[PDB]
C-alpha cells in the first residue's frame, strides 16, 4: 500500500476524497461571493463586492480540506475578478484584501496563487446522495461561474476519469515489491490490471461528450480557467497587492496539471520530461502546479528502479506483453484526446500556426509513449 504522506486514497485516488463544502462562519463573505459568481458576475456587480471585503486571516482554516475549500474559494473568485464578463476587460491587479489571504494559504499548502486542476477538479465535487456509487448522476461540483458555462460536465468528466485511474495507482506498490522479490507472475498480473484500469479510463472519458458543449467550453469556461503566463491580455502578469510589489505570472488551469498521466509515463519508464523540448520543459513545469505530496509521490516513483528495464531483461513474452498493454493504453488515451481536443478548440477557434503547434506538441508526447512499446 502507498504510505499516507503522499495523499492518495485507495477509492478517489490523486482527488480529495469527501471534499468539505462549507466553510467557517469566519469565511461567510469569501463564500457569498463563490456561490453566486453566475448573477454577481452577469449583474456585474462581483469586483465592487470583491473590492469591499475585509482582509480575513487564514488561521481559522484548520485542517487540510478546509484550507483546500478555501483555495477552490479564492481561485474561483479570483479568476472572476480578472476577467470579469469574459469578454477582454480585465484587471490587472488582485485587490489586497483578497490577494493577502489567497497568497498567505497558497504558500501554506505549496501551489501557486491560481485555480489548478487540484482546485476545481480534484476537490469541487460532492456526492449527491452518500449512500450510491461515484457517478456523474449521483455527484455535483461545488462552484461554477456562468450559467450554461458546462463547468459540472467539464469537471466531474475530469474527476471521473481521475478516479478511474485510481484503481490502477494502488497496484504500484504491487508492482515493486513483485520486482524486489522476483515474483514473475505477481507482476504480469499487476501490469494487466493497470492496463485493466488504464482502458476503464478511457471508455469513462467519452462522457464528456454527453455533458459538455463545445461553444460553451470554448467561448466561456476556457476564458476563466486562462492564466496570465505568456498571456497578451495580462503580459507581464497579475499584481498581487500588499504581497508582492511586481506581478507575477502563472500558467492556467490544465488537465497537464493531473498527476495521473505523469505517474504511469514514470512507471513504465516513458521518458517525457528528458530531452530537453517543450514538452519535457511543460510537463516538469506542471509538477509545480500539482500538490506538494502528489509531487513528492512521482519523485518517489522516479527513486525507484525501472518496471521497463525489469520487463525487457527477461526474455518473457507474457510480461512485454502486459507491459505493452499499459503503454498502449496510454497511447490511446492520448489519441482520444487529440480527438476531443479538435472538437473543443480547433472548431470553435476555426468558427471565431498555433494550432498546428499545439496538435505536434500533444503529438510528441503521444510519440514518446508510442516508442515505449517493446514489441
Ligand atoms: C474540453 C476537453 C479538453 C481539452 C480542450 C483539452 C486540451 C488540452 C490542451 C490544449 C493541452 C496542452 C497543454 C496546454 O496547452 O496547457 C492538454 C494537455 C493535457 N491534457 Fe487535456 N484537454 C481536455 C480534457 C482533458 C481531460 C479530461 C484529461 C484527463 C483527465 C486531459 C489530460 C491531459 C493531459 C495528461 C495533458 C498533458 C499532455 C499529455 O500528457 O499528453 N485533458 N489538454
Ligand atoms: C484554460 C486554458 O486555456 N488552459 C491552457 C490550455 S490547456 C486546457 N484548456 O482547457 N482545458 C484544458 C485541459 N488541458 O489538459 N484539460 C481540461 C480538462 C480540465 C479540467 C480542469 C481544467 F482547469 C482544465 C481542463
Amino acid at each position: 500500500m502507498i504510505s499516507k504522506e503522499y495523499h492518495i486514497d485507495e477509492e478517489v485516488g490523486f482527488a480529495l476524497p469527501n471534499p468539505q463544502e462549507n466553510l467557517p462562519d469566519f469565511y461567510n463573505d469569501w463564500m457569498f461571493i463563490a456561490k453566486h459568481l453566475p448573477d454577481l458576475i452577469e449583474s456585474g456587480q462581483l469586483r465592487e463586492r470583491v473590492e469591499k471585503l475585509n482582509m480575513l486571516s487564514i488561521d481559522h482554516l484548520t485542517d487540510h480540506k478546509s484550507q483546500r475549500l478555501a483555495r477552490l474559494v479564492l481561485g474561483c473568485i479570483t479568476m472572476a475578478y480578472v476577467w470579469g464578463k469574459g469578454h477582454g476587460d480585465v484587471r490587472k491587479v488582485l485587490p489586497r484584501n483578497i490577494a493577502v489571504p489567497y497568497c498567505q494559504l497558497s504558500k501554506k499548502l505549496e501551489l501557486p496563487p491560481i485555480l489548478v486542476y487540484a482546485d476545481c477538479v480534484l476537490a469541487n465535487w460532492k456526492k449527491k446522495d452518500p449512500n450510491k456509487p461515484l457517478t456523474y448522476e449521483n455527484m455535483d461540483v461545488l462552484f461554477s461561474f456562468r450559467d450554461g458555462d458546462c463547468s459540472k460536465g467539464f469537471f466531474l468528466v475530469s474527476l471521473l476519469v481521475e478516479i478511474a485511474a485510481a484503481s490502477a495507482i494502488k497496484v504500484i506498490p504491487t508492482v515493486f515489491k513483485a520486482m524486489q522479490m522476483q515474483e514473475r507472475d505477481t507482476l504480469l498480473k499487476a501490469l494487466l490490471e493497470i492496463a485493466s484500469c488504464l482502458e476503464k479510463a478511457l471508455q469513462v472519458f467519452h462522457q464528456i461528450h454527453d455533458h459538455v458543449n463545445p461553444k460553451a467550453f470554448f467561448s466561456v469556461l476556457r476564458i476563466y480557467l486562462s492564466g496570465w503566463k505568456g498571456n497578451p491580455q495580462l503580459s507581464d502578469g497579475l499584481v498581487y497587492e500588499g504581497f508582492w510589489e511586481d506581478p507575477k505570472e502563472f500558467a492556467g488551469g490544465s488537465a497537464g496539471q493531473s498527476s495521473v498521466f505523469q505517474c504511469f509515463d514514470v512507471l513504465l519508464g516513458i521518458q517525457q520530461t528528458a530531452g530537453g523540448g517543450h514538452a519535457a520543459q511543460f510537463l516538469q513545469d506542471m509538477r509545480r502546479y500539482m500538490p506538494p505530496a502528489h509531487r513528492n509521490f512521482l519523485c518517489s516513483l522516479e527513486s525507484n528502479p525501472s518496471v521497463r528495464e525489469f520487463v525487457l531483461s527477461k526474455g518473457d513474452a507474457g510480461l512485454r506483453e502486459a507491459y505493452d498493454a499499459c503503454v498502449k493504453a496510454l497511447v490511446s488515451l492520448r489519441s482520444y484526446h487529440l480527438q476531443i481536443v479538435t472538437k473543443y478548440i480547433l472548431i470553435p477557434a476555426s468558427q471565431q500556426t498555433g494550432g498546428t503547434d499545439l496538435m505536434n506538441f500533444l503529438k510528441t508526447v503521444r510519440s514518446t509513449t508510442e516508442k515505449s512499446l517493446l514489441k
